[PDB]
């Protein structure tokens, strides 16, 4: 089922041709439909290229961008390059970065304009948060993305403080090559009888 075989907003399926893309991996081929509806999930890939449209979609499909004068945030993601794609896919929504490597004052500046949506490393995830500068009281999708490699790259434990922040009516995915007890706990605490699919050869 190529995207079209799908309900997908064309302007999408057409931004998609501004970049190129044209079918989906076993992964998001699964994902999308429990993915398009709100049903939560759990995703496993190897490690690596093949993951963002899984969730990236569903997003975007679910919400109506607006020109609204320094909004709330609507989506959220994690990891310890995921600009290009979803900006590309989702001309209609603003996005955005946050991360260490750079100044405060910076992701402390364009955040005060508006927002569609975020990725985060959760060390400075947290700190706009704190500083009240991030409101999050507004979120309908959540996204971890390796839950391992966050994990290895310890920003466990801020994954949960921005997460323990969202609505409870909010939708959740997970997803982790390998599925670790943390990302257990994260499944457990955060989930509503998702559905796991594996596709690691």
């Amino acid at each position: 089922m190529e995207f079209k075989d799908f309900p997908l907003k064309p302007e999408i399926l057409e931004a998609l041709h501004g970049r190129g893309l044209t079918t989906p991996t076993p992964i998001e081929a699964a994902a999308l439909p429990l993915a398009l509806e709100g049903k939560d999930l759990i995703g496993q890939a190897r490690t690596g290229t093949g993951k963002t449209l899984a969730f990236a979609l569903p997003i975007a499909e679910r919400l109506a961008p607006s020109q609204e004068r320094g909004r709330k945030p609507r989506a959220l993601v994690l990891t310890p390059q995921v600009a290009s794609e979803l900006t590309a896919v989702a001309p209609h929504l603003k996005v955005v970065a946050v991360y260490g490597g750079t100044g405060y004052g910076k992701q402390k500046e364009a955040l005060l304009r508006g927002a569609d949506a975020v990725v985060a490393t959760p060390g400075r995830a947290l700190d706009y948060l704190r500083q009240g500068v991030l409101d999050l009281s507004r979120v309908e999708v959540a996204v971890l993305d390796e839950a391992d490699e966050m994990l290895s790259m310890g920003f466990e434990e801020e994954v949960e403080a921005l997460l323990s922040a969202t609505p409870p009516s909010r939708q959740t995915l997970l997803f982790s090559a390998t599925l670790p007890s943390w990302a257990k706990r994260l499944a457990e605490r955060y989930m509503k009888n998702p559905v796991l699919i594996n596709v690691i050869k």
